């Protein structure tokens, strides 16, 4: 019996909403994706099934482009790699777009998959598109999408005979648009895209009462607040770290609706996220494009260079409560962390502490794993004190957020009780 359901709200079209009381850390659904594929920064980085790192990846013989963590995964992947691998062969040295790549898989699944448990509360039919709010620069980038896809499908997809009934690729990428779902490793880095229609039936809430987490490419929706029957279910759409004018371009020029919520009415949290001297975090902000850029691809050597110049430059510098500034430092620390230098990580991983409580309220998974972060470095220094503060704080954020069903949970559970038996 679920504890969700579909409904069809007053102004947000349809959406979900409680069928039964809910506490935070309730498990609401899990789903598998309708399709997903690796993130353009991890490709050659993780396992194109299970999405985890490795050293030492095997690529597919046909079209060298899919690789995998093992044989299991190579062989398990293979009857939904099997019609784009021929694309992805015929196309080299030209690799598509994450978003089309994201759609020819949603092709084959439909046409030669059975029907999928990802769409039931929701199909990928149903996906909002939002057609009569695009503007004509967003149908311009639609249609060379749309070109893009025919390109990179013509030894699979000739004609309409070879699409599913009534499927219209300009409609099926602005359902891709407003729909897609960034698939984060238990690290908190993103390592992936996919689609969960069901999953998609959640509107956006700059202060949600639900939560989402991945693991691997399984999604598990939680609740994060205490909900009533009959109130709707919302999820936070975007980065915790964005001004409210941030925050209204992105949902205005990927989810074409303006938001009403208090946070956005009030500005809340604007100035303090601003703080320091304007013309710094301009540059830095700037900067953060390029670092953003090298960590997507996972060259943390060069990550952590330009974090440097930042976070100890001669000339003037930013508050840690400055969002831009906080962008830096959790840049670093993860850089550090994949580097080896531990002391450099906790360095900075322990400055974002408190930041990161002002602007995670509540339970986040974002903060949780963070916590864990700073726990498990204090840990394996030998602070263990201040070590089981961190990782118990993580716990108490994480089994609302993460919940049994995600395996982070477990390895959690066994530095709780390594720092225990220590103290
Ligand atoms: C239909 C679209 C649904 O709405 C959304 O786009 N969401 C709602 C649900 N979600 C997540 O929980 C979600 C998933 C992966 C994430 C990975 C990272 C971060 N945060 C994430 C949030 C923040 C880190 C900051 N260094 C970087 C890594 C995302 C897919 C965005
Ligand atoms: C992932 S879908 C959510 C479900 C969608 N309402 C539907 O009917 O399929 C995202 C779309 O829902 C709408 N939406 C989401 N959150 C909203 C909100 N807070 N206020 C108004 N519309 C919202 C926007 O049109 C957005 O493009
Ligand atoms: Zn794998
Ligand atoms: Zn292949
Ligand atoms: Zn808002």
């Amino acid at each position: 019996p679920l504890k969700v359901e579909k409904f069809a709200t007053a102004n947000r079209g349809n959406g979900l909403r409680a069928v039964t009381p809910l506490r935070p850390g309730e498990l609401l659904f899990r789903s598998d994706p309708l399709a997903y594929t690796v993130c353009k920064g991890s490709r050659g980085v993780v396992c194109d099934r299970c999405l985890l790192g490795k050293e030492k990846l095997m690529r597919c013989s046909q079209c060298r482009v899919a690789k995998y963590c093992s044989a299991k995964c190579q062989k398990k992947a293979w009857p939904d790699h099997k019609r784009e691998c021929k694309c992805l062969k015929s196309c080299k040295p030209r690799y598509p777009p994450d978003s089309v790549r994201l759609l020819g898989r949603v092709v084959f699944k439909l046409m030669d998959g059975a029907p999928s448990e990802s769409e039931k509360l929701y199909s990928f039919y149903d996906l909002e598109s939002n057609i009569n709010k695009l503007t004509e620069d967003r149908k311009e980038g639609l249609r060379q999408l749309v070109m893009t896809f025919q390109h990179f499908m013509r030894e699979e997809i000739q004609d309409a005979s070879q699409l599913p009934p009534a499927f219209d690729l300009f409609e099926a990428f602005a359902k891709v648009i407003c729909n897609s779902f960034t698939i984060c490793n238990a690290e908190m880095q993103e390592v992936g895209v996919g689609l969960y229609p069901s999953i998609s039936l959640l509107n956006h809430s700059c202060d949600p009462n639900c939560s989402i987490v991945f693991n691997g490419p399984h999604l598990l929706l939680r609740a994060v607040r205490d909900i009533e029957v009959g109130e709707e279910l919302t999820i936070c759409y975007l980065d915790m770290l964005m001004t409210s004018e941030e925050r209204r371009k992105q949902l205005r020029d990927q989810y074409c609706f303006e938001c009403d919520c208090f946070r956005c009415q009030t500005q809340d949290k604007d100035a303090d996220m601003l703080t320091g001297d304007e013309q710094v975090w301009k540059e830095v902000q700037e900067s953060l494009k390029k670092i953003e850029e090298l960590k997507a691809h996972w060259k943390w050597e060069q990550v952590l260079a330009m974090c440097q110049a930042i976070i100890s430059s001669n000339s003037e510098r930013l508050p840690d409560i400055n969002i831009y500034q906080l962008k830096v430092l959790d840049c670093a620390m993860d850089a550090c962390i994949n580097l080896g230098l531990l002391e450099e990580a906790l360095f900075y991983g322990t400055r974002t502490m408190e930041p990161y409580r002002i602007f995670f309220p509540g339970s986040h998974p974002v903060r949780g794993v963070q916590v864990m972060k700073v726990g498990k470095l204090q840990l394996h220094q030998g602070m263990f004190p201040q070590a089981m503060k961190n990782l118990r704080l993580a716990f108490d954020i994480m089994r609302v957020t993460h919940g049994r069903e995600h395996s982070l949970i477990e390895d959690l559970i066994l530095l709780l009780e390594e720092c225990d038996a220590n103290i």
